[PDB]
């Protein structure tokens, strides 16, 4: 059945969006096994949460920045 609506533009400029636990999931995943993607390499990620390949780099970009402040935190944070 048809249970896919096409109607991009019914909808105004403007939603809030986010990633299934899963998608960001894989999609983080692919950071270990690369810390690069490319457009080679995302792509292989696409096939997994479809995340498009661009669309796979420009959320590195987000974390890349990020991915430096789980390091400078991890540990068991506290005091130890």
């Amino acid at each position: 059945g048809s249970h896919m609506s096409d109607g991009l533009p019914n909808k105004k400029r403007k939603r809030r969006v986010l990633f299934t636990k899963a998608q960001t999931y894989e999609l983080e995943r692919r950071f270990r096994q690369q810390r690069y993607l490319s457009a080679p390499e995302r792509e292989h990620l696409t096939s997994l949460i479809r995340l498009t390949p661009t669309q796979v780099k420009i959320w590195f970009q987000n974390h890349r920045y990020k991915t430096k402040r789980a390091q400078n935190e991890k540990g068991y944070e506290g005091h130890p």
